[PDB]
């Protein structure tokens, strides 16, 4: 409730593989600042992050929790990231708000995979990393083994600050470097028994004081000529640079704590809120006309909202970080997106699912409202002054997509409703509608992130739906040249309604001018530039009507009821009932009747004259495919490419990038349907891809039958 200031603020983001120690730790937090009462084990089901009903079932985290805890004079603005592969929508969420990545290493393990991954997430947002060892009570570990692991992993910026005197169950203390004491414990746990470094153990403590003052001497060219004076700086001259050599992103520190039995986690917030990048040194966010916003505590308010957890029981609560500016209590605020006038009534100070009402936050500081109106995620408010409008955060590409539908033709609205609002909880629920497919498009980052999807839908909506294969954009086009002939007459009504329109069809392909000569069956036909006109079509592709009709034999105008007629025919299709695409069409020679043809009589000579020029040229399906970049590593590149080759891809790349690889290949979307968690398998976890839509390609004939086959097997069901 005690409003605090820019310098007393700083936001923090955890970040670390699954299973490491995340929650637990935030729990040891909490409890050590006075937020709680009594810790609540993971095991217990009654922890402060993990608040969501399905982050539960599962007994580990699916949303990052956004909170906080007070310590002395300062705040952390801690985020504590699922840590998953999955999920990771919501770790570059939680990573372009915060200031500050922590990546915590189990102890048991070492450097898993998921280190990894999350490391690569800072490298591409250029963000700070301290790395934070935990689970120290486990007899499988080895303290010199982890930054062993760990040394050749990643470049000699990494030096240790802690190291415990032993593992296993039986470790109550360890050395630390910053501060030259050694930090006994009891088995309760939250009493740092401050206490000087022994006699055997002062040994160790000089090289690697030595190794971290040099380490914090070349961040600062100040520190270095301090280095030449004193030849050491002892508390506060050697913090410094560890705030520059974060923000240089050169200094990767690493610690020691037992989340488990709250050692060091006292020692590990008094850390943070003394050395980590401030608000103000973080590189300024700059919004989408270019102006370098400052955290400006003094500008124009103006809130940015990234997350919308709908946690039932609770209700909508919409957390917001202020990039400018100061929020009092019953302000007046303007959306940038859609402008619907909202006034916050009154703000709140989030700590995972209990909040505290507050009466200011200033600039650069994480917030949470509840009871709005018409905000969205990625919708920034800000004041009638400045028009500030912010769009800095991109999320990866799609990697898996499902078709949902419930089990009922009955709550179609209802589940359309449901899914706005959880594509809001987390913004990667990539939901598309496309009508040509008809068909609702799901899509995530694997197989397992819809599936908590489906999850939350069954139990928490209490509606059932279920997942199918997406359909397949399918376009239809003709190999060689052909051509037709088509008379109309019909004495029923009226006039004779007589039509007849002969007509040359071929393929249409950029950079080739149409000849005048075509060879049929031994005949010859005059073909001559009348018009020449290339009307694009709203499901891509193109189409040509030049004419040659030769001085006015046919009627000058009529010509349109063709254009309707082709169209007509062209978006049905007669090989699979889909549009065609890139067809020239020559129309030169017909037969017409003085004044019993109508518009009519040709739409109807055009149309069904078109219909049989397919059958009589070549036919072919088209197969939309796309360019896939796989970042995988070295080891399974043989296996990667083998997969590959399975999937009718073509291998067009091979770049030798550290000790990983990148691989180029052109994959038919079709073979693309459940490729993550096959890459997945291949190589362990240890690889991505990306897709990116590269237009339509043939198939071979194998392929095609397969497609023909199954048309009109559906069509037998009438
Ligand atoms: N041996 C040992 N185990 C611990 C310690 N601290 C936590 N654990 C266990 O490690 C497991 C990891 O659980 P979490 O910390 O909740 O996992 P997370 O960090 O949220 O990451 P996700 O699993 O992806 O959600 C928990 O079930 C704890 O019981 C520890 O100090 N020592
Ligand atoms: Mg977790």
């Amino acid at each position: 409730m005690k409003v605090y200031q820019t310098n007393e603020i700083k936001n923090i983001a955890l970040l670390g593989s699954s299973g490491s120690g995340k929650t637990t730790l935030v729990e040891a937090m909490l409890f050590e600042s006075g937020v709680i009462k009594r810790r609540g084990s993971v095991a217990a089901k009654n922890t402060v992050s993990d608040y969501f009903p399905v982050e539960q079932e599962y007994g580990y985290s699916v949303f990052s929790t956004v909170l906080h805890v007070e310590w002395n004079n300062k705040k952390l603005n801690i985020i504590d990231c699922p840590g998953s592969d999955d999920f990771v929508g919501s770790t570059v969420t939680a990573l372009n708000v915060t200031d500050t990545a922590i990546i915590l290493l189990n102890g048991q393990y070492g450097v898993e995979v998921g280190t990894q991954n999350h490391f690569r997430y800072t490298e591409k947002l250029n963000k700070p990393v301290i790395f934070l060892v935990n689970q120290l009570d486990n007899e499988k570990c080895d303290y010199d083994n982890i930054l062993e692991q760990l040394k050749e992993a990643y470049g000699s910026k990494v030096v240790p600050i802690q190291y415990p005197i032993a593992t296993g169950p039986g470790f109550n203390a360890l050395i630390d470097v910053l501060l030259m004491k050694k930090y006994s414990w009891k088995p309760e746990g939250g009493a740092p028994v401050i206490e000087d470094i022994p006699a055997e153990e002062m040994d160790k403590a000089m090289e690697m004081h030595k190794a971290l003052v040099e380490a914090a001497a070349e961040n600062d060219e100040g520190l270095m000529e301090k280095f030449f004076e004193q030849d050491s700086l002892t508390e506060d001259e050697m913090r410094e640079g560890i705030r520059k050599g974060l923000i240089a992103r050169g200094m990767f520190p690493v610690f020691c704590v037992c989340g488990g039995k709250d050692m060091g986690v006292r020692r590990l917030m008094e850390f943070l809120g003394n050395v980590v990048p401030f608000v103000s040194e973080m590189p300024k966010v700059e919004n989408t006309d270019g102006k370098e916003v400052a955290p400006d505590v003094n500008g124009p308010e103006s809130l940015y909202f990234f997350k919308t957890s709908v946690e039932p029981h609770i209700g909508e609560v919409s957390y917001f970080k202020v990039m400018s500016g100061k929020v009092r209590e019953g302000d007046d605020l303007l959306n940038a997106d859609r402008g619907s006038k909202e006034r916050i009534a009154q703000i709140y100070v989030v700590a995972g699912g209990n909040r505290v009402k507050v009466e200011e936050l200033q600039a650069g500081d994480i917030g949470a409202a509840v009871k709005l109106k018409d905000v969205k995620t990625g919708n920034t408010l800000n004041g009638k002054d400045c028009d500030y409008k912010f769009n800095f955060i991109k999320y990866p590409n799609s990697k898996y997509s499902r078709a949902i539908k419930p089990v009922n033709e009955a709550d179609v609205e209802k589940m359309m409703t449901i899914l706005n609002r959880m594509r809001e909880e987390d913004p990667t629920w990539v939901i598309e509608q496309s009508k040509e497919l008809k068909q609702t498009l799901v899509h995530g980052q694997g197989e397992f992130h819809l599936r908590t999807l489906k999850w939350r839908l069954e139990n928490n909506e209490k509606l059932q739906v279920k997942f199918e294969e997406p359909k397949i954009p399918y376009r239809e086009t003709i190999t060689k040249a052909a051509r037709a002939d088509y008379r109309h007459k019909k004495q029923s009504g009226g006039a004779g309604q007589f039509g007849e329109v002969h007509l040359i069809v071929e393929p249409y392909k950029e950079g080739m001018p149409v000849p005048d000569t075509y060879k049929f069956n031994g005949q010859e036909f005059k073909i001559t530039v009348r018009g020449t006109e290339e009307i694009p079509l709203e499901w891509g592709g193109k189409l040509v009507f030049i004419n040659s009709i030769v001085g006015g034999s046919i009627d000058a105008r009529f010509l349109p009821a063709i254009m309707k007629g082709i169209m007509s025919r062209l978006e049905q299709g007669p090989l699979t009932g889909s549009y065609a695409r890139d067809v020239r069409v020559i129309v030169y020679d017909g037969k017409m009747h003085p004044v019993d043809s109508n518009e009519i009589s040709f739409m109807l000579a055009g149309r069904n004259a078109f219909s049989e020029a397919f059958k009589n040229a070549g036919p072919k399906i088209l197969e939309p495919i796309y360019d896939v970049e796989v970042f995988v590593p070295s080891d399974r590149m043989g296996d990667v490419m083998g997969d590959l080759q399975g999937r009718r891809a073509m291998i067009m790349g091979m770049s030798s990038e550290k000790g990983f690889e990148k691989l180029v290949a052109k994959v038919p979307l079709k073979e693309m349907s459940s490729y993550s968690t096959a890459l997945s398998s291949l190589t362990g976890g240890r690889a991505s891809f990306i897709m990116k839509f590269a237009s339509y390609e043939l198939v071979p004939t194998d392929v095609q039958d397969k497609l023909i086959k199954d048309f009109e097997a559906k069509q037998t069901e009438e």
